């Protein structure tokens, strides 16, 4: 009367797992392990899962879908992979109904990644357990297919690309279909991602597949617009593991054919990314990853902004976002004893602003050095590198998808976020799912405070559409932002009337989208 026992579903009866919490009542059933597609096949679109006979026991995680393993020399996961877990917080008096419906989308640079995520002092990264017994909310996550296997593509229709995409569209389609069941609003459902994940998000916004399925979305570090998204050459890359497995580069349809029939693992292994040192900077090795097909990605994402006309849209960064990659191209910000030059960074500049030649290298260059005249430490020349990183990388891009989302709406509301503190210790995941509850010894009482605020903030957002209103308290109102305010909620461990604030670094917003975009193109 107070939990869910089995649940009917489309394929059929699904039994859970049901954890008490607390002392007076409280539970939360745990699925984990649902299929909502066919075994896959190498290179082709997800297919419908079919039903089954009796209960099926959802007990467990199912295997990741088939990626390199983080040395890049092996595998693991399996072709047989395509499938969610969901969490349902329940009360002590009866069985949830009508909540919101959260679903995550993990990131990974399209490469990597699994439902779970990495697990850390007993717990897995993405468990959903504090976001929905804190926030009142259903949490779904699920298995996408990644690297060559989600994303090898001609650039035609011998082998259209996007598969990773259709995957999570599939587990999209499956929670409308079927989330009533489990207590879930399905005209409710707010997805929500991080990176890759936050640029998947944005994709299945902006795709006309999913109209009438997504009420709400959260990018986290991670827009269509980034430049790591869109693989503009994909026939170079296909072409590139044809060789590696000895496939014929002639003909693009017996090449993709054969593609089909190769051994996937070595499919996934044909290409690794060096580790160091690189010939161009780390985005140039971004490979398999989306493309427009006219088909999923009917066009340039930036032309797409009207399919989301009415999802209420959340998009923010990190303020160190841009250090991973900064810290593969330029290596001394990791070393103290290492200096930074205007020659290293220049080189740099110059990788990026290659298109509008010498000029475009120059005044870029310019800019990002203007205050090392006062101030050239090594230390602020660290933090410009990393900047001019996440600038070009993930700030910039989501100012740009939160303008243009802001100029398309009808119904959607738009919010902004930076996310500072102080895996790393300055990312967003672990706070908006509740880590610093479910492991609190590894994390001190401000962390807390962090993660409190996130999920009142994500989980309100999620029912209402209005981060302010909802279940929670929050410390500071989120004010919408609007072309003529700009503004964005600062994030951090202390928040207050003034963390709502505005243009953030608008200069360089303003040097990328008018003045550079104003140079001439070079060939
Ligand atoms: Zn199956
Ligand atoms: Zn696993
Ligand atoms: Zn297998
Ligand atoms: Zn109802
Ligand atoms: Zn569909
Ligand atoms: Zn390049
Ligand atoms: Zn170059
Ligand atoms: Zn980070
Ligand atoms: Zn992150
Ligand atoms: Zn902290
Ligand atoms: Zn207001």
């Amino acid at each position: 009367q107070s939990k869910l026992g089995a649940v009917y579903t489309e394929g059929g009866f699904v039994e859970g797992v049901n954890k008490k919490l607390g002392l007076l009542g409280d539970s939360v059933d745990i699925f984990k392990g649902i299929p909502f597609a066919a075994p896959t096949k190498a290179l082709e679109n997800p297919q419908p899962h079919p039903g089954w006979q009796g209960t099926l026991k959802a007990k467990n995680f199912k295997k990741r879908c088939l990626q390199a393993t983080i040395t890049q020399d092996s595998t693991y996961g399996d072709e047989d992979c395509l499938y969610l877990n969901i969490w349902v917080p329940q009360g002590r008096k009866q069985v949830s109904r009508d909540l919101p419906v959260m679903i995550w989308i993990y990131g990974g640079a399209f490469l990597m990644g699994s439902g779970h995520g990495a697990n850390f002092l007993n717990n897995y990264l993405y468990d959903g357990e504090e976001i929905a017994t804190r926030g009142n909310v259903i949490v779904v996550t699920f298995n996408y297919r990644v690297g060559p296997l989600g994303f090898l593509s001609t650039g035609d229709a011998n082998l259209p690309g996007n598969y990773g995409l259709r995957d999570q569209h599939m587990a999209i389609a499956w929670v409308k279909r079927n989330i009533a069941a489990f207590g879930g609003d399905p005209d409710n459902i707010t997805l929500f991602g991080e990176s890759a994940g936050g640029a998947s998000v944005s994709l299945q916004t902006l795709s006309p597949y999913n109209k009438g399925l997504i009420r709400r979305a959260i990018s986290q570090s991670g827009v269509a617009l980034s430049p790591w998204v869109i693989q503009k050459n994909p026939l170079f890359w296909a072409k590139k593991v044809a060789e590696k497995v000895g496939c014929p580069v002639g003909d693009a349809a017996r090449m993709a054919q054969c593609l089909k029939v190769t051994d996937p693992r070595a499919l996934t292994l044909a290409y690794k990314v060096p580790l160091a040192g690189l010939e161009y900077p780390m985005l140039h090795y971004v490979g398999f990853v989306p493309v427009i097909d006219g088909d999923f990605i009917p066009d340039d994402p930036i032309n797409l902004y009207a399919n989301a006309a009415d999802i209420d849209y959340i998009a923010g960064t990190n303020n160190m976002d841009g250090h991973i990659f900064a810290s593969i191209d330029m290596p001394a910000i990791n070393k103290g004893n290492k200096k930074v030059t205007e020659e290293d960074f220049y080189k740099l500049v110059s990788e990026f602003t290659i298109t509008k030649g010498l000029r475009g290298a120059k005044t870029t260059f310019d800019v990002y050095t203007e205050s090392w005249a006062q101030d050239p430490s090594q230390e602020n020349k660290k933090k410009t590198v990393v900047d001019f990183e996440t600038d070009v990388l993930f700030l910039v891009p989501t100012e740009i998808a939160l303008a243009q989302h802001r100029a398309n709406a009808k119904s959607a509301k738009t919010y902004a976020y930076l996310f500072s503190h102080p895996a790393d210790h300055a990312d967003d995941i672990q706070y908006v799912f509740g880590k610093p509850f479910a492991t609190p010894t590894g994390y001190r009482p401000q962390d807390r405070t962090v993660s409190k605020a996130m999920i009142a903030y994500w989980t309100n957002f999620a029912k209402t559409g209005d981060p302010n209103m909802g279940d929670s308290a929050v410390p500071t109102h989120w004010e919408p932002y609007t072309t003529e305010n700009s503004g964005y909620l600062e994030i951090t461990k202390k928040m207050g009337s003034s963390s709502m604030k505005r243009s953030l670094r608008t200069n360089f917003l303003r040097y990328w989208t008018l003045t550079y975009l104003a140079l001439p193109t070079v060939t």
